């Protein structure tokens, strides 16, 4: 049931905590037999000038979007956010807060680290790829300390210092759920639950109520096919998906060399972009 060709719309580049170019992103998706490909960073746009130029110079093609960290009670929810107006002021701003927020937070995370490990706020630099053009973010500091050899792979990392559970995590402060919402569709794009089902990082998931009030607020779908999101979850939300009308996505949530997720090991079938696209805003010429 999960595609098995179709678009990768979750995929991060160096704009955010991916490791490989806009560009590069294009070209693999096209030599993996993908059918398209998404940009998906954190909390921005700046890749999709890149996305865009890569797109049409190599012919494979691509969703705009944006992953968004949001918060909904006490868990944690990202939202993918596509085909929406990038000049839209209110999710700019938003954006914006978003990740100067994320900055502040990193580098007071960085300051207490570097008092037990061998980091500094230039080697958390030397890992931003795009500068000021990079949301800045915890995966940042994970690679850091791998560079440091401190760790093997972010994942190790993730899983002990930069961790949700160590005494140098700070946590991030969050739109909720129902202002991205609110924002994505008022900016005229595609707002899908990202890993509704993954029970890393949060201590428990998104609850029916919680997924209800979110389709009140305009909810377009759910990502299903996902690693993060186990079999017993998938029939949930696919169940949830069929009773209230909702896309149904799939993405690898590749950062590169950053996970070790594959570029196209989950997709969204072709008539569910067609629907992505359909909703949301015109953006050829933009
Ligand atoms: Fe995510
Ligand atoms: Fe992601
Ligand atoms: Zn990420």
């Amino acid at each position: 049931e999960p595609p098995a060709q179709g678009w990768d719309i979750h995929c991060h580049t160096v704009f955010s905590d991916g490791t490989e170019t806009p560009r590069t992103l294009v070209e693999q998706a096209r030599k993996l037999g993908l059918h398209g490909v998404a940009i998906a960073d954190h909390d921005t746009t700046a890749g999709w000038d890149e996305a865009t130029e890569a797109s049409e110079e190599i012919g494979l093609p691509l969703l705009l979007g944006t992953e968004i960290t949001a918060v909904d009670e006490d868990v944690s929810v990202h939202m993918l956010a596509f085909q929406y107006d990038p000049s839209n002021e209110h999710i700019s701003s938003m954006f914006a807060n978003t990740r100067a927020a994320r900055l502040r937070r990193t580098k007071r995370m960085v300051e207490r680290l570097s008092q037990d490990f061998p980091i500094t706020w230039d080697d958390v630099l030397a890992q931003v790829k795009e500068g000021e053009r990079t949301t800045i973010g915890r995966p940042h500091i994970a690679d850091a300390l791998v560079a440091a050899g401190v760790y093997e792979t972010r994942s190790d990392a993730f899983a002990d210092a930069v961790s949700a559970k160590s005494k140098y995590y700070i946590p991030t402060p969050s739109p909720s759920t129902h202002e991205v919402i609110a924002a994505v569709k008022g900016a005229g794009g595609v707002v899908v639950a990202a890993h509704a089902g993954d029970p890393q990082r949060n201590r428990r998931l998104l609850s029916d109520e919680q997924l209800d009030a979110m389709i009140a607020d305009g909810l377009d779908g759910l990502e299903v096919w996902h690693r993060g999101n186990p079999p017993e979850q998938r029939e949930r939300l696919l169940t949830i998906a069929a009773r209230h009308d909702l896309l149904v996505t799939g993405g690898s949530d590749w950062h590169g060399k950053g996970k070790p997720n594959g570029l196209g090991e989950n997709l969204t079938d072709d008539d569910t972009v067609r629907e992505i696209l359909c909703r949301g805003v015109d953006l050829i010429g933009r």
